[PDB]
C-alpha cells in the first residue's frame, strides 16, 4: 500500500566514507579496499579553479598535502594518482567495512542513491535521476565527494560521484572512473547544460504504480501508435518512446491489465489537457523519476 | 543547493532488523540487546483477528513456536512477554551490532525515516510525517514490524512499529513500547481515523526553504496576527499556528530576513488565491512533511 520515493538502506555505503583535506578544501572521500576516491579538484586553489592544469597542480602535490581521515582514524597517503577527473589516494590500510562493489556507468533516466556527506560523515540519503541532459536535481550544499549507488543482490554499484555545482543551480558529478556525465568540466567556467527533457518511461510507468495502487481516474477509451504518441511527445519536450522502452514496461502492463500503448494514449490526453486541478498519487505534475524497474521493485 | 525529501543513514538499524515467523505469518522484527520487538499479532490467524484475546492466544504460544531469523542465524526463543502491542522475544543471543538507542513517543506533525523491511531484509529507506490524525501515509506491503527512527548525535531513536494497513488504506503502528498512535487497534474492524488536517507549521518551514533555494514569488508585502491567520486557517482545514511554532520558526527567521508573520501572510494568500498554475521548489502544491528542524538540517 502507498507509493513513496525510496532509497536503497545506505549501511553498505556509510562504512565508506571519509575525509579528504587539502590546504583550506575539505570533501568527501570513498574509501574502498586501500584506494580513496574523491573529485581531483580538492588539488586546485579558488584562483586554480579557473583554469587549472591538473597535471602540473598533482605534480607539485606530496603524499603529506592529503588529509585523510576515517572516523577518528587518520589515513597516511602512500600514493597518488589521477584517474581522469577523479583523484585515487592509497592508503597504507585497507578498509575492513569493504563490501561487495563494482563500478558502472548509468544511462539518462536511470535513478540511483545517493548518501550525502559533509566533512566525511554521513547526513542523509535520497533518491534521484540522471536528467537525460546528464545533470540531476540533488541536496548538496563541501558535499563533493559524495557518491550515487544502487544495490544489486548483495552488491553495491557505485555509478555517481559529486563534484560541482553549475552556475544554473544544477549538479554535475563523473562516474567512478573520473568520466564526466555531460559535456561538464570541472574548471570554473559558465557551462551550459543541454535542454532538459521528461523521461517518457518514467512517466508511463508511474502511470503504471497509481493504477496499481487504485488511481485510475487518467485512463480512458483510446490506444495509439508509437509513431503518433512521439509526435504528442516531441511538442511537450518529453524524450521520444522506443521499443525497448515498451518492451521494459511489459511486466507492468501484465499486473495491471493495460496494455502499453493504451497507457500511452493516456498520458497522451493528460498532456493535451493537462489535470484539470486533480492529482495523481497525491501529485498535482507528472512524475519522471521512477524507473520500471523502481515501480516493480517497490509494488512487489 | 537544492533541495529533497532526505532520510537517516540507515546502517544502524539494518543491523538491527530480523525474519519473526509464527505459523504461515512472517514479519519483521527488532533485535536490540537479547530482545525482538515486533508486532503481538504476529500470533493471531486470520480467524483470530477478528476479535483476538491476545492473553489467551500468548498462553497457548510457546517458545519453539516463533521462529526468528538473523540474516543466515536461527535465534533460539527463550522467553516472551506482551508490552502492550507489542510482543517482546528474549533471545539467547545479544545483537552484537546493537547501536545506541532509545524508544521516544513522537508528536502529531514530527517526521522520522522508515526502513521498509521485508521477511527482516531491508527493502528501503524513506522519509515520512506522523499525521495530525495520528495515521501515516507510507510503503506498506510483510512489511508489518519495520520500524521508524530518528538519529540524534550518535543515538538512534526509535519511535514507531508498522502494525497494520486501515481498510482505508492508510497505516497505523505503534511506539516501541506497544501503545498506537491515535485510535486504532490491533484487531480486523472496520477503524476510522480523524479527519486529517495539514501540518502548518511545516508548510512555514517549507516557504522558508523555498526562500533559501530562491523561489520567492510568494512573498508579499504584508503581515497578519497569529488570530487573523488562523481564522483564514481553519477554513482551510490547517492546524491552528501557536506562538511555540512561531518560536520554533525563529533562526529560519533570523536566517532569511522575513518575520515569521510575514510569511504567514504570505501563506494566508497563497491559500485563499491559489498558486496560479505556479510551482515552488518544483511542487505544485502546499509540502507539508517538513519540520522546520528538517529544513534547518539540510540547508546546515
Amino acid at each position: 500500500s502507498g507509493f513513496r520515493k525510496m532509497a536503497f538502506p545506505s549501511g553498505k555505503v556509510e562504512g565508506c566514507m571519509v575525509q579528504v583535506t587539502c590546504g583550506t578544501t575539505t570533501l568527501n572521500g570513498l574509501w574502498l579496499d586501500d584506494v580513496v576516491y574523491c573529485p581531483r579538484h580538492v588539488i586546485c586553489t579558488s584562483e586554480d579553479m579557473l583554469n587549472p592544469n591538473y597535471e602540473d597542480l598533482l605534480i607539485r602535490k606530496s603524499n603529506h598535502n592529503f588529509l585523510v581521515q576515517a572516523g577518528n582514524v587518520q589515513l597516511r597517503v602512500i600514493g597518488h594518482s589521477m584517474q581522469n577527473c577523479v583523484l585515487k589516494l592509497k592508503v597504507d590500510t585497507a578498509n575492513p567495512k569493504t563490501p561487495k562493489y563494482k563500478f558502472v556507468r548509468i544511462q539518462p533516466g536511470q535513478t540511483f542513491s545517493v548518501l550525502a556527506c559533509y566533512n566525511g560523515s554521513p547526513s542523509g540519503v535520497y533518491q534521484c535521476a540522471m536528467r537525460p541532459n546528464f545533470t540531476i536535481k540533488g541536496s548538496f550544499l563541501g558535499s563533493c565527494g559524495s557518491v550515487g549507488f544502487n544495490i544489486d543482490y548483495d552488491c553495491v554499484s557505485f555509478c555517481y560521484m559529486h563534484h560541482m555545482v553549475l552556475p544554473t543551480g544544477v549538479h554535475a558529478g563523473t562516474d567512478l572512473e573520473g568520466n564526466f556525465y555531460g559535456p561538464f568540466v570541472d574548471r570554473q567556467t559558465a557551462q551550459a547544460a543541454g535542454t532538459d527533457t521528461t523521461i517518457t518511461v518514467n512517466v508511463l510507468a508511474w502511470l503504471y504504480a497509481a493504477v496499481i495502487n487504485g488511481d485510475r481516474w487518467f485512463l480512458n477509451r483510446f490506444t495509439t501508435t508509437l509513431n503518433d504518441f512521439n509526435l504528442v511527445a516531441m511538442k511537450y519536450n518529453y524524450e521520444p518512446l522506443t521499443q525497448d522502452h515498451v518492451d521494459i514496461l511489459g511486466p507492468l502492463s501484465a499486473q495491471t491489465g493495460i496494455a502499453v500503448l493504451d497507457m500511452c494514449a493516456s498520458l497522451k490526453e493528460l498532456l493535451q489537457n493537462g489535470m484539470n486541478g486533480r492529482t495523481i498519487l497525491g501529485s498535482a505534475l507528472l512524475e519522471d523519476e521512477f524507473t520500471p524497474f523502481d515501480v516493480v521493485r517497490q509494488c512487489s
